[PDB]
């Protein structure tokens, strides 16, 4: 469901840039075994931006097939044209995903009123639950609490991935929504803080390579054991930062390959292969988390 | 032609959101008559964000058909996947456009090296002149002068639309590139300053409703008559700011409707109709410019 | 001591700009009666910047005299020259204050190494406890966690007033310091959040006019009753924001006068009297907090 | 004289932090010989922050004594209390300085109206020309063009040192003030751009070690020979940036020592000695400029 440690899973690729089915299966089994609560398929970390709509759908369908009911699957579904968002979401009706992660229109910088209409329209054309995704550093566009409050009144809009790293948002949004609207961090480095303020979990990049620690950290948090949780957190903190030493998902894909979870660390342009210096930095962070 | 007042033309729509050929013809005749140097078809102001590839190609071909050789046309062609930019660009080879305006990958936040390989590859697969477009407020990524210097060495990368509003960039870029590389403002409120520092022109929103004044201002700036160009700029300055009182192209499409240049001011969601307050502000700016 | 609700008390003045002893007594009694834990005398809210050093000392001595052992007194003691900071601190040795609130040098923007030497030197020339005060929006200068960690190793440096409003700081600093280094918020609007993350109290502007609510909110927080605490918080939140609708301490002085706690709302230039529109805004916030 | 290359002169100190009269005389003779238009005594670069009022007056009187009528001297006189600025200013009336450089109140963050009443009052109580100084990175407050327009109507407020590095301000200010109001850059890296937009000169840090080049660059800019001025600016550009590799005036005092212009590079805490790495960077910048 929508709590605990949710992975924004990489889209592993062969040397040609196409999805690697064996690698994907290996990651999906690693999650099922690790206690991960759900998989976000073709989020930002899954290279949503460089997959075409059919390739995106293939990866989601494949991911659901390979999950085989053992672990719920959320699909990335954002578009910055409201009509395109509706169409793309319609594709996944009756597919088996439990929900959609739908990104704020990126680029065209709508007003808060436009954001409200965009998401309200998306929600009205599906029965799938919708998790709003706010990530202003990528989109140029900031979904404010007041607007999240308005959107939470729509039946199937059920939570938000808050990736600003701005922790005052947690309670500004909580005071405006019902007790079962979910609040998930999209910022690994502040996610334990976010849960300590009342957040319900995290859509994590770090969980790609430390799924068990991340799932244990979020059980502890949800139980009120923040000081036990922080010990795992300090173990992971260099990763939470150094998985962004170069643009995501360049580091986390390299790390997945170095840990043997995927066959190649290939990405699509304009993402570039990891630099030597980035490799050493990520290597050190992995050693610190006790994974090499 | 890649100097002077270049308009980033609105894509005029009927009440259903479909391109209105009659309104487009009127705009194009207006720019031919008013001395505009060229037309950017389906840029940001032309709602690039919300047109699919079919409509995008149609608008560009219709603009070329209506222009009928009387004014150069440049297409917006950016994409955040390098493969898709290359592919959209191929579709316009031998179309009759003189050039492409290609935006930095938005959303995925590539490194400078990524940006370099992106634009180099797009350029490698066409004969068309390419104009790089930097607009960090929309893309979350900033093409730096050093990278622009490296890209200018590629034969058909011929200029930049610099939309940061950061005037330091003009001479940082100019000292790294050859004398025939074109520097074009993409920020109307600072465009005269940009030209006085050595910029060659402006790709303008304001030009949609003040074509003649913009063309004369740019010609005066080109000859060095800055005090004279600034008289004109001071009467346009309220438009230069208030055409962004709500998200572009909401205000400018309203203005074009109020002047009678287009039949409706309809846009595509997530752009919303102009508010009553925006209407009052834009109307006062038009009156300050002497257009109403 | 250094926990709970600490007031950054206004320096009430007569129509001529000099300290008003009757008004000060009335505020000090109101605090003693309200449960306020301590008084910061001649902090930022007390107009430290527009009092000369003798006037500053007079206000501190007067405040301690009037407190008459009923409530501990911390003096503002910052200087941006390290020698001047030491001298100014020496004045208060053996005076009766329990500690100093010492601001980061403002203006000259030292390195982190310079900040470390400045504060280490101050601490070495007094036996008074020192609370570091980080407030980058006023000083242009940001004391980072790593540097706070180094400074906390000095015997008499015992806590920090963190006024950035950046809540990730609470745990970044906690993991680098011992369990009895104190962490106090300097940002009223985020202070309950700050305490919920592990902070020990707040040096508050809002407590000037809502001392009892603020003291009750921080007892509840310290006891783990965050949801009871939040109800008081939502009552006060318009105040926490609107006490800065004009520069502090302009609004809070007007509010103190409107509630009858001080005789005049006079301030020293370049602080100006409250605007009409600001008066109505602050009035509304007071009505909301149930104080008019 | 308030045009051309104006140096913000270092205050050279012996090993004990006391003003070194011999080093000061050498600097002053150097600026007379190198064509510098004037000297700003005890500005930011002159460690205004860390001198008390006694030392501040001494340095200014010693500079006037050594200059001996050969070059105009301007004093730094800002304060964040209006009463104290008025008072420091009175101390220099009939001293022989031609003007004051008065900084916006730092730290207390006054409103635009506050700033207006501040500078108007300072100006009302002197016959000396006043030059407003805007440096938001140090003061936390930004004097806006509209306020500058209002202040220019006061008879003896004659110009502004604009240190934001925001080049849009030049023509926003210039259109609101009369033709004899002086606009002076306070940001060396953007100063040539500032002049090309219509600025009249620069109050410069770089001028401390490259006097002659700075004076020639400013004269060429004044006559409109921008391409020629830019050759000089490109050789100074590493200094313009690297003299801030560590907090000003750490690097420039080191540079003056390495050139032999001052006996020691001692500063007052919280400024610290230059690091080994800063030394290497500044030395390479001096060699790029042709000074070593
Ligand atoms: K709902
Ligand atoms: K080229
Ligand atoms: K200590
Ligand atoms: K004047």
């Amino acid at each position: 469901m929508f709590t605990g440690s949710i992975v924004a899973i990489v889209t592993p690729m062969d040397e040609k840039g196409n999805v690697c089915r064996a690698s994907l299966k290996k990651l999906i089994d690693y999650h099922v075994a690790s206690g991960t609560s759900a998989i976000v398929s073709v989020g930002t970390t899954g290279e949503w931006a460089t997959l075409n709509h059919d390739e995106h759908a293939d990866v989601v369908m494949m991911t659901l097939d390979l999950a085989d009911g053992r672990i719920p699957v959320i699909a990335g579904t954002g578009a910055n044209a409201t009509a395109e968002a509706i169409s793309l979401t319609q594709r996944f009706n009756d597919s088996g995903i439990v929900g959609c992660l739908t990104v704020t229109p990126y680029y065209n910088r709508p007003s808060q009123e436009g954001l409200y209409q965009h998401f309200k329209a998306i929600a009205e054309h599906t029965d799938l639950p919708q998790i709003l995704y706010n990530v202003p550093s990528r989109t140029g566009c900031d979904l404010l609490p007041e607007t999240v409050g308005r959107l939470a009144k729509v039946k199937n809009i059920i939570g938000i991935k808050e990736a600003t790293g701005n922790l005052t948002r947690v309670n500004q949004i909580k005071e405006l929504v019902s007790d079962d609207f979910v609040l998930l961090s999209g910022d690994d480095a502040s996610a334990l803080d976010f849960m300590q303020l009342g957040g319900h979990g995290v859509i994590s990049v770090t969980a790609n390579v430390a799924a068990r620690d991340m799932a244990q950290m979020c059980k502890l948090a949800a139980e009120g054991h923040f000081a036990e949780a922080r010990v795992i957190n300090q173990r992971l903190m260099p990763l939470h930062n150094k998985l962004f030493v170069e643009p995501n998902p360049i580091p986390v894909k390299w790390a997945c390959k170095e840990l043997g979870l995927v066959a190649t660390d290939t990405l699509r342009l304009p993402m570039t292969p990891i630099t030597d210096s980035g490799r050493e930095t990520v290597r050190a962070a992995l050693k610190h988390a006790g994974l090499l």
